[PDB]
């Protein structure tokens, strides 16, 4: 496998959101996924509704809306409902609505998803260099996390019980200090132009590697 991955480089991962006061992560994580997707399987690169998911992907899924959900039944709204449409077809609005979902301005689709073995930082390794982005929860709940600036993040307080979904759009390190590549979704001020580098095999810091999973368009 490469040393290094960032989807960046490859065109495969749009701006990073802002998601308000809305508990959206998850559609988010699950959108961003299945954007890198899009792009590997078009060479197109649309960012995709993350609203359509709060307002659709919903009672069924297990999901609610700017309360929370789940990647992985996002990913089964997605294929349930033969398309996705783009984020500039049905905006962002950081609030539960009526489905809104338009045919009409289907910008992806999704035929499944994988889900990665619990706790395999490797095999998600492996994904990600092979696969593309992968959408994982971590425990972002300290103040360390949302005080992100720079750097490799490790939080000795983390426990592997997640409760925030964010992309690995990449690994790394710095200066011999492993990383996850993570995007996150609350705007580019959070760390570096909304990114956190997550410390990376040590024993799966905060989660990032207990609930992987990715999408095929
Ligand atoms: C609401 C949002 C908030 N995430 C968050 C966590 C810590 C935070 O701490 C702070 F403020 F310090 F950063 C801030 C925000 N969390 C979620 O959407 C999380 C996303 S999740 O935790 O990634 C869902 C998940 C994925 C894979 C395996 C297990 C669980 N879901 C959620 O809370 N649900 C699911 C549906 O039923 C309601 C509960
Ligand atoms: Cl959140
Ligand atoms: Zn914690
Ligand atoms: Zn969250
Ligand atoms: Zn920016």
């Amino acid at each position: 496998l490469p040393d290094s991955v960032d989807w960046r480089e490859k065109g495969c991962v749009t701006e990073v959101k802002y998601q308000g006061s809305c508990g959206a992560c998850w559609a988010f994580s699950a959108v961003g996924a299945l954007e890198a997707q899009l792009k590997l399987k078009t060479g197109k690169l649309v960012s995709l509704s993350a609203q359509n998911l709060v307002d659709c992907s919903t009672e069924k899924y297990g999901n609610k809306g700017c309360n929370g959900g789940f990647m992985t039944t996002a990913f089964q709204y997605i294929i349930d409902n033969k398309g996705i449409d783009s984020d500039a077809s049905y905006p962002y609005k950081a609030m539960d609505q009526k489905c809104q979902y338009d045919s009409k301005y289907r910008a992806a689709t999704c035929s499944k998803y994988t889900e990665l073995p619990y706790g395999r930082e490797d095999v998600l390794k492996e994904a990600v260099a092979n696969k593309g982005p992968v959408s994982v929860g971590v425990d972002a709940r300290h103040p360390s996390f949302f005080l992100y600036r720079s750097g490799v993040y490790y939080e000795p307080s983390c426990t592997q019980n997640v409760n925030h979904g964010v992309l690995v759009v990449g690994y790394g390190d710095l200066n011999g200090k492993e990383y996850w590549l993570v995007k996150n979704s609350w705007g580019h001020n959070f760390g570096e132009e909304g990114y956190i580098r997550m410390a990376r095999n040590k024993g799966n810091h905060c989660g990032i590697a207990s609930f992987p999973s990715y999408p095929e368009i």
